[PDB]
Protein backbone atom coordinates (compact mmCIF):
# COMPACT_ATOMS: atom_id res chain seq x y z
CA UNK A 1 0.00 0.00 0.00
CA UNK A 2 1.32 3.46 -0.04
CA UNK A 3 -0.30 7.17 1.05
CA UNK A 4 0.19 10.88 0.00
CA UNK A 5 -1.43 13.78 1.46
CA UNK A 6 -0.77 17.51 0.97
CA UNK A 7 1.13 19.28 3.56
CA UNK A 8 0.30 23.58 4.21
CA UNK A 9 1.73 25.74 6.00
CA UNK A 10 -0.61 27.57 8.39
CA UNK A 11 0.68 30.67 8.31
CA UNK A 12 2.45 33.25 6.09
CA UNK A 13 5.75 32.34 7.94
CA UNK A 14 5.59 28.23 7.34
CA UNK A 15 5.69 28.41 11.24
CA UNK A 16 3.99 24.76 10.80
CA UNK A 17 2.54 22.74 8.37
CA UNK A 18 -0.99 20.82 8.63
CA UNK A 19 -1.69 17.60 6.82
CA UNK A 20 -5.70 16.21 6.76
CA UNK A 21 -6.00 12.65 8.87
CA UNK A 22 -9.43 10.80 8.73
CA UNK A 23 -10.32 9.60 12.43
CA UNK A 24 -12.87 6.96 13.45
CA UNK A 25 -16.18 5.49 11.34
CA UNK A 26 -17.70 7.81 9.64
CA UNK A 27 -14.25 9.60 9.02
CA UNK A 28 -13.94 12.80 11.44
CA UNK A 29 -11.22 14.65 9.48
CA UNK A 30 -8.56 16.52 11.59
CA UNK A 31 -5.81 18.84 10.55
CA UNK A 32 -2.69 17.28 12.35
CA UNK A 33 0.86 18.79 12.73
CA UNK A 34 3.52 15.64 10.90
CA UNK A 35 6.22 16.13 13.59
CA UNK A 36 9.28 13.50 12.63
CA UNK A 37 10.62 14.78 16.42
CA UNK A 38 7.59 12.99 18.72
CA UNK A 39 5.53 9.75 18.41
CA UNK A 40 2.42 10.47 19.59
CA UNK A 41 -0.54 10.45 17.69
CA UNK A 42 -2.68 13.20 19.67
CA UNK A 43 -5.91 15.43 18.98
CA UNK A 44 -7.98 17.70 20.00
CA UNK A 45 -11.11 15.92 21.71
CA UNK A 46 -14.60 16.29 23.20
CA UNK A 47 -12.75 15.31 26.17
CA UNK A 48 -10.82 18.53 25.88
CA UNK A 49 -11.11 20.85 28.81
CA UNK A 50 -13.66 23.61 27.04
CA UNK A 51 -11.67 26.53 28.37
CA UNK A 52 -8.83 24.96 26.48
CA UNK A 53 -10.54 24.72 22.79
CA UNK A 54 -10.41 27.89 20.86
CA UNK A 55 -11.12 26.82 17.22
CA UNK A 56 -10.01 23.75 16.69
CA UNK A 57 -11.69 20.55 14.79
CA UNK A 58 -12.57 18.01 17.48
CA UNK A 59 -12.59 14.16 17.36
CA UNK A 60 -16.04 13.00 19.41
CA UNK A 61 -15.09 8.80 19.84
CA UNK A 62 -18.30 8.49 20.74
CA UNK A 63 -19.08 9.22 17.27
CA UNK A 64 -17.10 6.63 15.82
CA UNK A 65 -18.43 3.11 15.17
CA UNK A 66 -14.93 1.88 15.63
CA UNK A 67 -13.39 3.75 18.67
CA UNK A 68 -12.78 1.92 22.00
CA UNK A 69 -11.32 2.84 24.91
CA UNK A 70 -7.91 1.65 25.27
CA UNK A 71 -8.64 0.67 29.40
CA UNK A 72 -6.29 2.29 31.72
CA UNK A 73 -4.05 3.97 29.20
CA UNK A 74 -3.12 7.43 29.87
CA UNK A 75 -0.48 9.71 27.83
CA UNK A 76 1.88 13.03 28.96
CA UNK A 77 3.85 14.84 27.09
CA UNK A 78 6.18 18.05 27.11
CA UNK A 79 7.72 19.41 24.10
CA UNK A 80 11.26 21.17 23.75
CA UNK A 81 9.09 24.47 22.70
CA UNK A 82 7.76 24.39 26.76
CA UNK A 83 4.52 23.20 25.41
CA UNK A 84 2.54 19.96 26.70
CA UNK A 85 -0.83 18.12 26.49
CA UNK A 86 -2.26 15.02 28.16
CA UNK A 87 -5.44 12.94 28.24
CA UNK A 88 -6.27 9.00 27.58
CA UNK A 89 -6.23 7.20 24.46
CA UNK A 90 -8.76 5.09 22.07
CA UNK A 91 -7.63 3.13 19.23
CA UNK A 92 -9.35 3.51 15.88
CA UNK A 93 -8.77 3.37 12.33
CA UNK A 94 -6.69 6.19 10.99
CA UNK A 95 -6.23 7.13 7.16
CA UNK A 96 -3.63 9.09 6.00
CA UNK A 97 -3.72 9.97 2.20
CA UNK A 98 -5.57 6.75 1.40
CA UNK A 99 -3.23 4.95 3.75
CA UNK A 100 -5.35 3.11 6.65
CA UNK A 101 -4.10 1.97 9.75
CA UNK A 102 -6.78 0.06 12.09
CA UNK A 103 -6.11 -0.05 15.59
CA UNK A 104 -4.46 3.32 15.75
CA UNK A 105 -3.55 4.88 19.42
CA UNK A 106 -5.17 8.04 18.89
CA UNK A 107 -4.33 9.95 22.04
CA UNK A 108 -8.12 12.25 23.33
CA UNK A 109 -6.13 15.69 25.42
CA UNK A 110 -7.83 16.38 28.37
CA UNK A 111 -5.72 19.15 28.42
CA UNK A 112 -3.26 21.00 26.15
CA UNK A 113 -1.28 24.03 27.24
CA UNK A 114 -1.65 27.54 25.72
CA UNK A 115 -0.03 27.97 23.32
CA UNK A 116 -1.95 24.49 21.27
CA UNK A 117 -5.10 26.19 22.40
CA UNK A 118 -3.48 29.77 20.83
CA UNK A 119 -3.13 28.06 17.92
CA UNK A 120 -6.72 27.42 15.73
CA UNK A 121 -5.09 26.02 12.92
CA UNK A 122 -3.53 23.25 14.70
CA UNK A 123 -5.74 19.97 16.07
CA UNK A 124 -3.12 17.85 17.00
CA UNK A 125 -0.09 16.26 16.36
CA UNK A 126 1.06 13.20 14.26
CA UNK A 127 4.67 11.77 15.25
CA UNK A 128 6.51 10.11 13.07
CA UNK A 129 10.07 9.37 15.29
CA UNK A 130 10.70 6.20 17.08
CA UNK A 131 8.07 4.58 18.76
CA UNK A 132 10.58 4.04 22.03
CA UNK A 133 9.87 7.67 22.98
CA UNK A 134 5.50 7.31 22.66
CA UNK A 135 4.42 8.55 26.26
CA UNK A 136 1.22 6.03 26.76
CA UNK A 137 1.65 4.41 30.11
CA UNK A 138 1.50 1.45 31.10
CA UNK A 139 1.32 0.10 27.21
CA UNK A 140 3.72 2.06 25.35
CA UNK A 141 1.77 2.42 21.61
CA UNK A 142 3.15 2.42 18.19
CA UNK A 143 3.24 5.71 15.72
CA UNK A 144 1.26 5.57 12.90
CA UNK A 145 4.02 5.11 10.09
CA UNK A 146 5.09 2.52 12.35
CA UNK A 147 2.12 0.40 12.65
CA UNK A 148 1.56 0.98 8.96
CA UNK A 149 5.01 0.07 7.71
CA UNK A 150 4.67 -4.13 6.88
CA UNK A 151 2.17 -2.96 4.80
CA UNK A 152 3.74 0.04 2.56
CA UNK A 153 5.27 -0.74 -0.80
CA UNK A 154 8.49 0.05 1.11
CA UNK A 155 9.07 1.17 4.45
CA UNK A 156 9.43 4.60 4.32
CA UNK A 157 8.19 8.39 4.20
CA UNK A 158 9.31 11.18 2.67
CA UNK A 159 8.81 15.10 3.92
CA UNK A 160 8.54 17.58 0.74
CA UNK A 161 7.80 21.19 2.48
CA UNK A 162 7.10 23.85 0.80
CA UNK A 163 8.61 27.26 0.91
CA UNK A 164 5.50 29.62 1.40
CA UNK A 165 3.30 26.88 -0.46
CA UNK A 166 2.00 23.59 0.12
CA UNK A 167 3.96 19.78 0.30
CA UNK A 168 3.33 16.53 -0.02
CA UNK A 169 3.79 14.08 3.09
CA UNK A 170 4.20 10.51 1.10
CA UNK A 171 4.13 6.83 2.37
CA UNK A 172 5.61 3.72 0.60
CA UNK A 173 7.22 5.20 -2.18
CA UNK A 174 9.58 7.90 -3.58
CA UNK A 175 8.17 10.01 -5.70
CA UNK A 176 11.04 10.27 -8.16
CA UNK A 177 9.76 13.34 -10.20
CA UNK A 178 9.61 15.04 -6.86
CA UNK A 179 13.89 16.11 -6.86
CA UNK A 180 15.97 16.57 -9.15
CA UNK A 181 19.73 15.03 -9.18
CA UNK A 182 20.16 12.20 -6.13
CA UNK A 183 19.06 11.51 -3.51
CA UNK A 184 22.36 10.45 -0.71
CA UNK A 185 21.75 8.51 2.48
CA UNK A 186 23.20 9.04 5.41
CA UNK A 187 23.48 6.83 8.91
CA UNK A 188 20.98 7.54 11.47
CA UNK A 189 21.07 6.88 15.12
CA UNK A 190 18.25 5.48 16.86
CA UNK A 191 19.11 5.68 20.37
CA UNK A 192 18.19 8.76 21.55
CA UNK A 193 14.72 7.92 19.61
CA UNK A 194 15.38 10.39 16.71
CA UNK A 195 16.01 10.89 13.38
CA UNK A 196 19.16 11.57 14.41
CA UNK A 197 22.42 11.93 11.69
CA UNK A 198 25.28 13.87 11.38
CA UNK A 199 25.70 16.73 8.82
CA UNK A 200 29.10 17.16 7.08
CA UNK A 201 29.26 20.77 7.47
CA UNK A 202 27.98 24.13 6.18
CA UNK A 203 28.68 27.51 4.06
CA UNK A 204 27.45 30.55 4.41
CA UNK A 205 26.30 32.83 1.42
CA UNK A 206 28.81 32.17 -1.34
CA UNK A 207 31.78 31.31 0.86
CA UNK A 208 33.94 27.79 0.91
CA UNK A 209 32.42 24.89 2.42
CA UNK A 210 33.66 24.43 5.78
CA UNK A 211 33.62 20.86 6.91
CA UNK A 212 33.11 19.75 10.13
CA UNK A 213 30.53 17.22 11.70
CA UNK A 214 27.19 18.73 13.12
CA UNK A 215 24.91 16.32 15.09
CA UNK A 216 21.19 16.84 14.94
CA UNK A 217 18.07 15.78 14.41
CA UNK A 218 15.63 15.82 11.15
CA UNK A 219 12.41 17.33 12.61
CA UNK A 220 9.74 18.31 10.86
CA UNK A 221 7.95 19.89 14.06
CA UNK A 222 10.17 22.25 14.60
CA UNK A 223 9.98 25.55 12.57
CA UNK A 224 13.54 26.89 12.66
CA UNK A 225 17.01 25.83 11.96
CA UNK A 226 19.20 25.20 15.64
CA UNK A 227 22.72 24.91 15.07
CA UNK A 228 25.95 25.01 17.40
CA UNK A 229 26.82 28.78 18.63
CA UNK A 230 30.22 29.22 16.74
CA UNK A 231 27.86 28.17 12.78
CA UNK A 232 25.22 30.68 13.61
CA UNK A 233 27.42 33.20 14.73
CA UNK A 234 29.43 32.63 11.25
CA UNK A 235 26.16 32.81 9.08
CA UNK A 236 24.56 36.34 10.74
CA UNK A 237 28.09 38.11 11.09
CA UNK A 238 27.62 38.28 7.17
CA UNK A 239 24.23 40.66 7.65
CA UNK A 240 24.79 44.06 8.47
CA UNK A 241 23.29 45.03 11.67
CA UNK A 242 22.43 41.35 12.95
CA UNK A 243 22.82 40.84 16.02
CA UNK A 244 21.63 38.46 19.33
CA UNK A 245 18.89 39.48 21.46
CA UNK A 246 18.44 38.57 24.93
CA UNK A 247 15.16 40.24 25.20
CA UNK A 248 13.58 38.98 21.88
CA UNK A 249 15.07 35.21 22.72
CA UNK A 250 17.60 34.78 19.36
CA UNK A 251 19.34 36.75 16.31
CA UNK A 252 17.23 39.39 14.82
CA UNK A 253 18.34 41.66 11.66
CA UNK A 254 16.96 44.42 9.87
CA UNK A 255 14.10 43.56 7.84
CA UNK A 256 15.95 45.66 5.16
CA UNK A 257 18.34 43.33 5.04
CA UNK A 258 18.92 40.40 1.71
CA UNK A 259 19.69 37.03 3.44
CA UNK A 260 22.80 34.85 2.50
CA UNK A 261 22.01 31.49 1.84
CA UNK A 262 23.05 29.11 4.48
CA UNK A 263 24.32 25.10 2.96
CA UNK A 264 24.35 22.38 4.82
CA UNK A 265 26.56 18.94 3.84
CA UNK A 266 24.87 15.37 3.61
CA UNK A 267 27.46 12.94 3.25
CA UNK A 268 29.43 15.07 -0.11
CA UNK A 269 25.80 16.50 -1.26
CA UNK A 270 25.03 19.94 -0.26
CA UNK A 271 21.67 21.14 0.47
CA UNK A 272 21.40 24.57 0.11
CA UNK A 273 18.84 27.53 1.94
CA UNK A 274 17.77 30.28 0.09
CA UNK A 275 18.02 33.63 2.10
CA UNK A 276 14.43 34.10 1.78
CA UNK A 277 13.78 30.80 3.70
CA UNK A 278 15.56 32.63 6.83
CA UNK A 279 13.36 35.12 7.17
CA UNK A 280 11.04 34.99 10.00
CA UNK A 281 9.58 38.51 9.49
CA UNK A 282 9.16 41.39 12.49
CA UNK A 283 9.39 40.30 16.40
CA UNK A 284 6.31 42.14 16.66
CA UNK A 285 4.03 43.86 14.18
CA UNK A 286 4.86 46.82 12.61
CA UNK A 287 8.81 46.07 13.79
CA UNK A 288 11.57 46.86 11.42
CA UNK A 289 13.50 44.24 13.10
CA UNK A 290 12.96 40.82 11.99
CA UNK A 291 13.52 37.26 13.45
CA UNK A 292 16.07 35.01 11.78
CA UNK A 293 15.11 31.51 10.69
CA UNK A 294 18.87 30.08 12.01
CA UNK A 295 19.20 30.46 15.59
CA UNK A 296 21.83 28.40 18.45
CA UNK A 297 21.25 25.34 20.07
CA UNK A 298 23.27 25.76 22.89
CA UNK A 299 21.26 24.97 25.90
CA UNK A 300 18.85 22.85 23.51
CA UNK A 301 21.24 20.45 24.12
CA UNK A 302 21.01 19.15 20.72
CA UNK A 303 21.23 20.29 17.37
CA UNK A 304 17.79 20.61 15.11
CA UNK A 305 17.25 20.79 11.35
CA UNK A 306 13.82 21.84 11.52
CA UNK A 307 11.46 23.21 8.69
CA UNK A 308 13.90 25.69 7.54
CA UNK A 309 16.52 23.37 6.64
CA UNK A 310 14.24 20.13 5.28
CA UNK A 311 11.98 22.37 3.32
CA UNK A 312 14.80 23.21 1.05
CA UNK A 313 15.23 19.03 0.24
CA UNK A 314 12.79 16.51 -0.50
CA UNK A 315 13.83 13.81 2.72
CA UNK A 316 13.36 10.24 2.83
CA UNK A 317 12.63 8.90 6.59
CA UNK A 318 13.94 5.24 5.59
CA UNK A 319 12.13 2.60 8.38
CA UNK A 320 14.15 0.04 7.21
CA UNK A 321 15.34 -2.39 9.71
CA UNK A 322 18.60 0.02 9.65
CA UNK A 323 17.19 3.30 9.57
CA UNK A 324 18.59 5.93 7.50
CA UNK A 325 18.14 9.53 6.09
CA UNK A 326 17.84 10.68 2.53
CA UNK A 327 18.23 14.11 1.11
CA UNK A 328 17.98 15.65 -2.23
CA UNK A 329 17.87 18.77 -4.00
CA UNK A 330 14.76 19.97 -5.47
Amino acid sequence: STGSATTTPIDSLDDAYITPVQIGTPAQTLNLDFDTGSSDLWVFSSETTASEVDGQTIYTPSKSTTAKLLSGATWSISYGDGSSSSGDVYTDTVSVGGLTVTGQAVESAKKVSSSFTEDSTIDGLLGLAFSTLNTVSPTQQKTFFDNAKASLDSPVFTADLGYHAPGTYNFGFIDTTAYTGSITYTAVSTKQGFWEWTSTGYAVGSGTFKSTSIDGIADTGTTLLYLPATVVSAYWAQVSGAKSSSSVGGYVFPCSATLPSFTFGVGSARIVIPGDYIDFGPISTGSSSCFGGIQSSAGIGINIFGDVALKAAFVVFNGATTPTLGFASK
